[PDB]
């Protein structure tokens, strides 16, 4: 059979804003950082790690197509330590985090680190036409940022899919505008009450006033109200919109990493751990409806579990639009007040390739904060696909 | 851990940097094999429980797709997930690893493992355009390139592969008579049909006409020693070894195979290729990546309960023939079981589809040999190795 | 002999800072308003004009290179009128008016408008790579602005010529900053008396709050004090530096013309008319040491017109560098209290291929405020070259 | 007005669009032709009292130091002022009037009034790179073909060729007859080697060792008439006229002369080629500005106190045949002394060099017949023409 699979530690950066406090920070840096922060918090020494997998999209730097070995490296993971990049969009930080729970299941690793980051700040232009050369006529710059934003077989934004989505599930934009003020509302309350801050890894940002701990998710507004989500227009389609930029999710920077071991290594370490894998599963679905993507991937997943949705204590499936997100809750039958208690991708932002490694990291503490047993992580992906895991406070 | 059974695979002719397939994207080509492994194994688009890709370098935005895009408009249905992996040079036969694990977890009965990369079309990157130089001369940045620089010492790999040949006595001399025999295996290779059946053929639009592109375009058919001592090292200025001639090319191609489970095949008819043994990965130091297939290789032989005699076939990519040498040395292997009908310095090195076209090779000539074992291993830029082993079935 | 070359009307806009309030005004945008509104001021028909000529040194898109055409036909200029762009560097602007005072002087025209237009924020970058490719390698983005602004036979900024002329004129930091921090405050009182009100043409600048004018030069700090210059480090060599932000010129966006008239048509037309040109020269001097040009073109010029530095009721010489404006001042003998009245370059900001004709304007309509004879409009110019015109209040 | 008298004059031989000057940046091939003005006269270096140079798309930084680059890198010393002047393909006949005007005020005794254009190095912009773009793709803008552009209604300089060809009844079987001939008068002009002396030869350091670039590398030696009546028009998809066949190349090169006041010129014993007897400018309707020519030179005519029929040569630009048999048509000219030697069609059209370069043909010719009084004339995008008229001394 296949080992049982701990997460020991976790940790993230708090979320940047697109051109905000991390824009300085290149993805590899950020990723290095979580990566030494988790190998101290599970006391494990960087020489030990048998496996690192990081998920990350948008390559803003030749670097970043060494990334999980820049950030293994970097963060003190010795060399013999194999790295892995992984790209399944959205869902690339929840997929590391499941490939290097894979080592373990196998039998390939005792110990690996699966993480995610990602700067859409730093994201680049590409010029198509600067190695051959264009000749005559005007060219163009691409922006990579927003064609990684795009579904690739229609070339529409996801934010186009959302209404899709919308529109076939009955999402209206009052009951799109109620999730996303309820979103902010609450990740307003969980740093009011300091409910992130155990998780959460401080980082320097050298200002010329000296330098500051970015430690806050800064991307969440704090005095909102019902109004400031009315006035918005809709912002991706000419007709009959209805998903705005206050109920979309932002564009924005961050890292995180969780060290998981075989069930045998953390009994013999005798670690403290945040809870074990349960379950996973995988679907796909019309690429112009992604965003309900989670929608078979929860069900697969609670399937091979053994468990229902009532079990689910916590359950993070990130915001990318109100749109789906709603769609999603209503489909699976699941408690608003479960789902996101402390905010997501409209209030936090939504680093895309970090995005599914923090908000397990996010669902791992507030099964700590509230006692509970079964936490679910699951998003969309763009492309058509759904990705989703079980994980169990012990 | 279920068994995993290779039914089909393919491999497309390998361009060279500005060639035959200039014109075609990393998903084209990558649709193109995933559609040919089908029906090479007459599976059904809608039986397919996972596709995952290797790919390196993306030169649109679509490539941050591959997978999906290679998968959809090669005939899967979409319910099949879709995953793009980069493990560098790795990368793959890293795919065909991933796609292995879906099975042998039970995730999934059919999974397609391969890899497609365009270093032609690589592109050039602006970072500040988003935001804005403001003042002073800005970078254009050579993506291509960058990913063939080790990160951390910010060296091309060519340097790297001057590491391995002092520390391993690898001399220049050495290095030109692989690079020569390479491209004369090759050659042979061609002449004798060799790579027939598992090149898939393009046709690619010329003003002459519809020409159909089939043959591995880097090989040089009338190479004497004398091509390659003359030319001159191009990664240190002084005290250097490796030259163009002797260092594999950049290559645009892409390649997959499809798997499934032992019971799923046999419930299906389907006469498999070969048989997954086993796996394994290793880092070293990124200084010395090119010998990190050596402990890959014995780690991957330990696991399969297995020798270095016991291989029929090696597929070691060629990276540099500095690192080529110093592999085979350190291994101890029978050169003429390695690399039997050229590698990278002849056939060329489009990246992240390396790892997956040589497994197609290795495969292809054990039916050719009738052997039982296969190794393939290569190395990987920033300091990995990744092997696998294969049994003729 | 020389036809006589009257000056009726003169405008300019007020002065935008680098990234500023008219960062989306095009070069041809406001040389077409200033056209239209000198046309008005003399109460000439568009279609009585017989050249025009522009000075103008950054082409920031292709219609730059038609930029006095397009500025004419805008500016409400008929079809049959020829229209000509000179660049002299940071003369263009007086060099403008001196191409079009020659069509008069030479029986060409009897009306001609000389202007210049200049927006630095639009300076683009080029890629020298693009057409026919770079194949492998890194290339790069040339800042054309910047590029402007290097010396082309040694590649040095003008800033390290103004540090030679400092060095070989004894011109001190503290020399340096007290000319900088007196130009400041002229230019703020100028501005607070109501000084320019006249000579500017307002610009509405399109906000999210609704249309606003943009009138006031905007580079000018009103509260200067000596400490603010003090402060700063030289900002172009590493060793024994002077040459800082603060004693320095800004970069900035303006356009400004005058239009001229043979004295015959300005005496049958009855206009009341600004003044007259008296004289003109030019002179070229070591590129190493441009900022000193304006010294031996002065010279000349006040040859021609018979005239004594004594005899210049008002001096407009541009404050490219604090370094060099003073050095200038000093080999020729001028009072400081007559040199840039109402500030200058380093106070109001120096939108290159416009200031020549921008500080005409300035020193015509000061001349009607004092009641003065004669002004000098001098500066100097990149590669080693000095301009200078002198004209007569009548 | 003192007496403006030309004493020497030379231009390099045009180079093809990426062709062999593609490696000559515009201030290096100015002060090529500034040195050989100087030395061709026997004039110092330092008695030069202004330098004036046409120049349309800047190439890089020191493009908008032009005249003063060429000036000094050409051995001019640097007390002598120095102007780039842009009036689009008038420039650089500008150059030399503005030029002549200096010395015609008395600002000075000697002046140097050139052109210079690299079409093959004219550079591709960001303007979004200084302050960003944010998001969203951007624009590589084209600077050459954007030169090439009416800025009224954003159209082809050849859309414009057009509506002159509607409104002035020129066929299509006209134009490639003059296309035709142009080259048949230019491969004839080289054959019998009229370009010789006027030319300065650029080495051009190939692979093959040192050779001399000293021909029109535009023309067709073997025209027929076939050749040009196959071609399809490429401005307007229907009903459309102007083809790449009868329509100017991109091209690149550099002229220039020196003139003196007839007083300095008389005070040295220096043999004047030629002596300027008036110019004249004139605006046009932007969508027909290819009719600049015709008032231009009725204008220049009537301040020379001459008729067309005093004209012994006439140097009139083929910008388009479209617009080049309009003006004959119009001003009464007997074609036979129109471009009597090729111009911008067979020749070439380095834009704002081709003023000063057709100027230095006019005078030569004048000198090769025995000639009096020469015309060079040339439209202008935004609709203007220039005119010119010299007395051979
Ligand atoms: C929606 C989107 C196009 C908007 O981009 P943006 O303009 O850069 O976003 P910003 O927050 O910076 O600006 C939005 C504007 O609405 C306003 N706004 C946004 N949220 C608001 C809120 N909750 N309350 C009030 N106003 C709000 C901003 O203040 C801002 O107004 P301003 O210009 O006056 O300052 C972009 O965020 C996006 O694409 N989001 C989804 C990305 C995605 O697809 N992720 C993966 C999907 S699977
Ligand atoms: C070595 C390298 C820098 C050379 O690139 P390149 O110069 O553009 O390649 P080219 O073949 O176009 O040019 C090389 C020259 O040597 C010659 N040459 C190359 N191989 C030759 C051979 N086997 N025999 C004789 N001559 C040869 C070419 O003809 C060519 O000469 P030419 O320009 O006159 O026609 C590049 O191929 C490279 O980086 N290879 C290694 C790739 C890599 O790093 N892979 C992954 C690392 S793990
Ligand atoms: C000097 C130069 C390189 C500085 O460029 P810059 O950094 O973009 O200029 P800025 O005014 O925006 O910034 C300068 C800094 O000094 C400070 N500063 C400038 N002038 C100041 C003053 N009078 N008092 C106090 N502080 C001042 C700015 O506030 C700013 O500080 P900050 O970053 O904390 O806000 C540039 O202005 C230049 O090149 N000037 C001359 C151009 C030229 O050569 N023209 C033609 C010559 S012939
Ligand atoms: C017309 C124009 C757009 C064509 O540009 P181009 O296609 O890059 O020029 P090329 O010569 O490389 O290609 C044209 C094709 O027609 C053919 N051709 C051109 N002239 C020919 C002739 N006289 N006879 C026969 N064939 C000819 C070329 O061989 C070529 O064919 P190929 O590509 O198979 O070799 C461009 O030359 C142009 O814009 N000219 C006008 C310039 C201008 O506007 N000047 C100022 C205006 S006032």
């Amino acid at each position: 059979a296949a080992k049982e699979v701990v997460v020991v530690s976790g940790v993230r950066t708090a979320i940047g804003d697109f051109g905000g406090s991390l824009k300085d920070f290149s993805p590899t840096d950020l990723g290095a950082k979580v990566v030494s922060e988790v190998l101290s918090r599970a006391n494990v020494s960087g020489d030990a790690v048998g496996h690192v997998v990081f998920g990350h999209v948008v390559n803003t730097e030749p670097k970043d197509m060494y990334l999980a070995r820049v950030a293994a490296i970097n963060g003190g993971v010795a060399q013999h330590t194999p790295a892995l990049t992984v790209n399944r969009l959205c869902g690339s930080g929840l997929q590391a985090i499941v490939s290097a729970a894979q080592t373990i299941m196998l039998g390939d690793a005792d110990v690996a680190i699966g993480g995610g980051s990602e700067n859409m700040s730093r994201a680049p232009y590409t010029v198509p036409s600067a190695r051959f050369g264009q000749r005559m006529g005007d060219a163009k710059l691409v922006d990579m940022m927003l064609g990684a934003l795009h579904d690739p077989f229609q070339t529409i934004h996801m934010g186009v899919t959302a209404e899709n989505v919308a529109r076939k599930y009955g999402i209206t934009r009052d009951a799109q505008d109620a999730l996303a003020l309820e979103s902010h509302r609450r990740a307003a309350r969980a740093i009011a009450e300091g409910r992130f801050k155990d998780q959460i890894l401080p980082i320097s940002i050298r200002t010329k006033k000296g330098e500051v701990a970015f430690d806050t998710d800064e991307h969440v507004r704090h005095d909102a109200g019902p109004d400031d989500f009315t006035k918005l227009k809709p912002v991706f389609v000419k007709e009959d919109g209805t998903v705005t930029a206050g109920n979309a999710s932002g564009i924005n920077d961050a890292a995180a990493a969780v060290l998981m071991m075989s069930a045998d290594a953390a009994r013999a370490q005798g670690v403290k751990p945040l809870a074990r894998l349960v379950a996973y599963a995988h679907a796909g679905v019309d690429p112009a409806y992604m965003g309900i993507g989670p929608v078979p991937a929860t069900q697969k997943a609670l399937e091979r579990a053994g468990l229902k949705i009532t079990d689910l204590d916590v359950i993070e499936a990130n915001e990318a639009f109100a749109a789906q997100a709603c769609a999603v809750t209503q489909e699976l039958g699941l408690d608003p007040a479960k789902v996101n208690p402390n905010g997501s991708g409209i209030s936090l932002g939504h680093p895309i390739g970090a995005t599914g490694a923090l908000i397990t990291v996010k669902a791992l503490y507030e099964l700590k904060r509230i006692g509970g047993r079964y936490a679910l992580v699951t998003m969309c992906i763009g492309g058509g696909q759904g990705i989703a895991a079980i994980f169990e406070n012990i």
